[PDB]
Order: structure tokens, then sequence, then C-alpha cells
């Protein structure tokens, strides 16, 4: 039940109030606020007395960053006067699932100087861990430096209800409210609705359908091993019209960037009861590289009829949710 949402600020430190705002010494160092220099405002965070590369100012992230969240960590840095140029980076010390120490890289090291403030920035996430310690490090073990306008932003919330270990290659739950790369096939309308979903708040609605082939489509080739065997699954529901309706799950294939000569293949179909969610699934073979395959797109449709024979019941709007592609091998 994640509180924070994408784009939300988790932490912001300007060091303007003469407290280190949670930052402390890692190793035998001196970490304090200074009013001597700053990026913004009057004050910044100073670190001196380093003697080992791993020494630095540190900040506990245990209560800030959660499992599988993607966050963005940033700050401005500058070397203390009289310091030789040196390379700086953010690192996260993490205790893994079995209490072993891991060292996670946040950003790639940047050359920093005593003349000028430099922006450090990177994205971070973790799958398993008990404690998290962010620190600002240099390979120069003697280097002393300032930090200011430090910030942590939430980029992507943790998915919800993350079963069987086949490895999830592709997932769409729509909970972030985002249509992403999903597109219409013709003139129909795609919309991420809230208040309707499969054991969830949101799902992908397709409406204003006027042809049977109209339905939601997404390119999936990039997420997949060419030649592999994978399991495609999604959930569908329709809420109006007849007592029963068939939905199909199909694949649209493109070879050698030839857009004029597509191949189509149905992988599954099921009969749905009005108002009920039902799983549509199958194993499929991703075409081999030798085929010259350049596009592979999954979609949902109602069974094919010619335009002249198309009725109000063929063109029903429907919802799709918990779309998922998993590997068969691990
Ligand atoms: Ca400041
Ligand atoms: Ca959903």
């Amino acid at each position: 039940a994640s509180a924070a949402k994408a784009g939300d600020i988790l932490l912001s430190h300007s060091f303007e109030e003469g407290t280190t705002q949670g930052w402390t010494a890692r190793g035998g160092v001196k970490v304090d606020v200074t009013a001597e220099q700053a990026y913004q405002g009057k004050q910044s965070l100073q670190t001196t007395g380093r003697t080992e590369a791993w020494n630095g100012p540190s900040l506990s992230l245990t209560d800030v960053v959660h499992k599988n969240e993607v966050v963005e960590i940033s700050g401005y840095v500058k070397l203390v006067a009289g310091s030789a140029p040196a390379d700086l980076k953010f690192t996260v010390e993490r205790r893994d699932g079995n209490g072993d120490t891991q060292y996670d890289q946040v950003n790639a090291a940047e050359q920093v100087t005593d003349q000028k403030w430099v922006k450090l920035q990177g994205q971070y996430s973790y799958e398993q861990g008990s404690s998290l310690l962010l620190y600002l490090e240099s390979t120069d073990a003697k280097a002393a430096y300032l930090l200011d306008e430090f910030q942590i932003r939430l980029v992507k919330a943790a998915p919800e209800n993350p079963g069987e270990a086949g490895q999830a290659l592709f997932k769409a739950d729509f909970e972030d409210g985002n249509i992403g790369n999903w597109r219409a096939r013709g003139t129909e309308k795609l919309e991420v609705v809230s208040g309707i979903g499969h054991n969830s708040n949101r799902s992908l609605k397709t409406s204003s359908r006027s042809e049977t082939y109209h339905g939601p489509l997404v390119e999936v080739l990039p997420y997949l091993q060419k030649g592999s065997t994978v399991h495609i699954s999604f959930w569908a529901m329709y809420d109006e019209g007849p007592a029963t309706q068939v939905i199909n799950g199909s694949l649209e294939k493109e070879f050698n960037r030839d857009t004029a000569n597509l191949e189509y293949a149905m992988f599954a179909s099921t009969t749905l009861n009005k108002g009920q969610w039902k799983k549509i699934e199958a194993d499929i073979i991703v075409p081999a590289e030798s085929t010259g395959i350049s596009g592979l797109r999954m979609y949902a449709e109602t069974p094919w009829k010619q335009s002249s024979e198309v009725t109000e019941t063929d063109t029903i709007p429907f919802y799709v949710d918990d779309v998922q592609i998993t590997a068969t091998e691990a």
C-alpha cells in the first residue's frame, strides 16, 4: 500500500539549519555543517579527516527507500580548498537477505575540484535487504569535500502483488495510471481507467470499437529472447452487452522491417461471462533471429468478421489487466 508516488520528494537537504539532517561520520572522520561555502544558501555539509577510501559522510536510507522502488539520488559537491582534484561518487552499503555486506553503485564517479560545484546524480533500487547506508566516497583516501542541495526523489513506485520462478520479462498492471506503449490498432480508444481492475484499482479499457480487429496492442519483442519459449498471459473482462463473449489473445509479427506484410497468429481464446474476469494464456515460440524478425506485438481482439457482418455485440468495449510474459526456463 505504497504512500509515496512517482515524482514525489522523499528527502531534501539544504543544510541551512546547522544540523547535519541525519548525516554522520563513516569512519574516523569529521562531518559537520559549514557556513564558509555553499551551492545554495549560506551552508553546506563538510567532511574532513578522511584517511581511508571508504570513509565519508553517510546517511541511513533504511526508512526512506523501500524494496523494489526506483529512486533518484542527487547532490552538489565540491572539494575543500587546497585539495587535489579527485573522483567522487555515491555508494550504498547494503545488508543482503542473509546479512552479508554488499556495495551498490549509484552513479559513476565524477572528477571534482576545489574551484567549482559539480552535480552528482544516479538512480538506485534494491530487491533484498535489511539495512541501507548511503555514503559519499572518493578513491582519493585523503580528499576532503563539501555536499549541498542533496535530494532523493521517487522515480517509480514498487509494483504490487509481485507465484512461480520463470522470470518476469514483461509486466503491465496499469496501477501507475500509465498507458505506456500500448496503442490502438485502428480508430478505437484506449484509456487507463481507475475504479475497475483485476484484484486492483486500474486496468486498460478499449472502447469506441467499430471493427472486430480493434483492441489494445503493445510491442513486446525488445523484452524477449529471440528463439525462446515464453508464457503470455493476461486478464480480460467486459461489462456490457451480451451474457457471453469470446476474447482472443493474438500476436502481430513483422519481418525485416517489412510493414506491408505482417503475420498474425492467435495464441489463446476464452469465452467470458459478463462482469467476470478471466485469464487468457498460452505458451508461444518467439521467432528465431534467422527469420529476420523485427516486430512482435501482443494484442486482444474479438473473433474476426467482415465489416458488413459486424454487429453491436462484436464491438463491445473491454478491459485488460495483469498482462504478463514469463520465461519457461530459469
Ligand atoms: Ca545549502
Ligand atoms: Ca490492474
